[PDB]
């Protein structure tokens, strides 16, 4: 039922999912002057050398690149986190135009897209149990701006025409997510939620300050995807982002400057 339109988009989600008006919803605007530098925050540890991608899937709301998360192979730790979080999938949110598409904003600036690398806390055993806990997930968010191509993105772009419509999937082995990371791991962090239903309040957000550049041709290929299934009226998969939500209590912390 839910999606991104006039009649089923973000402003409607609260009717099926009442936490949409909850106390720790994401995304949020990151006011860089109000974020508190915390000298006690550690460097983020991203250990993706043994990642095993398996598949790419059009789920009707974005595309997910899925990983084998049945062993510690691609993990996030350090930063603001206690313990170890396993990579389960990544996906993006993007716009119909280069001036919109990100979910988090920086001093109200929208980026063209935002990558989310989704990890679950191994103390809870599996993703499904982790999402039921306030420290269950750690999502690493990375902004995309349009400029030079990101060579490490091109394998993902080139398989999209094989998963054009909702419910399509393709083998996607040997993809290295290190090729999607900017040079700096400086970050902001705050407690929040999934940004799609069920909107569960289980996420430690870690949002990198430095964007990556992708080319106009690469983000063009994202916008050729479809929200509909095969044999249905074509709905381009664009503007699959939730807008910034009220911060309420919450303090955003910065690992730098
Ligand atoms: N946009 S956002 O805030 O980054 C974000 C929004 C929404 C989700 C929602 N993901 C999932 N929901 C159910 N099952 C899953 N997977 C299957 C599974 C279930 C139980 C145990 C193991 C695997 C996944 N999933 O794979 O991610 C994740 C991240
Ligand atoms: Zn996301």
């Amino acid at each position: 039922h839910w999606g991104y339109g006039k009649h089923n988009g973000p402003e409607h989600w609260h009717k099926d999912f009442p936490i949409a008006k909850g106390e720790r919803q994401s995304p949020v605007d990151i006011d860089t002057h109000t974020a508190k530098y915390d000298p006690s925050l550690k460097p983020l540890s991203v250990s993706y050398d043994q990642a095993t991608s398996l598949r790419i899937l059009n789920n009707g709301h974005a595309f997910n690149v899925e990983f084998d998360d049945s062993q510690d192979k691609a993990v996030l730790k350090g930063g603001p986190l206690d313990g170890t979080y396993r990579l389960i999938q990544f996906h993006f949110h993007w716009g119909s135009l280069d001036g919109q598409g990100s979910e988090h904003t920086v001093d109200k600036k929208k980026y063209a897209a935002e990558l989310h690398l989704v990890h679950w806390n191994t103390k809870y055993g599996d993703f499904g149990k982790a999402v039921q806990q306030p420290d269950g997930l750690a999502v690493l968010g990375i902004f995309l701006k349009v400029g030079s191509a990101k060579p490490g993105l091109q394998k993902v772009v080139d398989v999209l025409d094989s998963i054009k419509t909702k419910g399509k999937s393709a083998d996607f082995t040997n993809f290295d997510p290190r090729g999607l990371l900017p040079e700096s791991l400086d970050y902001w962090t705050y407690p929040g939620s999934l940004t799609t239903p069920p909107l569960l309040e289980c996420v430690t957000w870690i949002v990198l300050k430095e964007p990556i550049s992708v080319s106009s041709e690469q983000v063009l290929k994202f916008r050729k995807l479809n929200f509909n299934g095969e044999g249905e009226p074509e709905e381009l998969m664009v503007d699959n982002w939730r807008p910034a939500q009220p911060l309420k209590n919450r303090q955003i912390k910065a690992s730098f400057k």
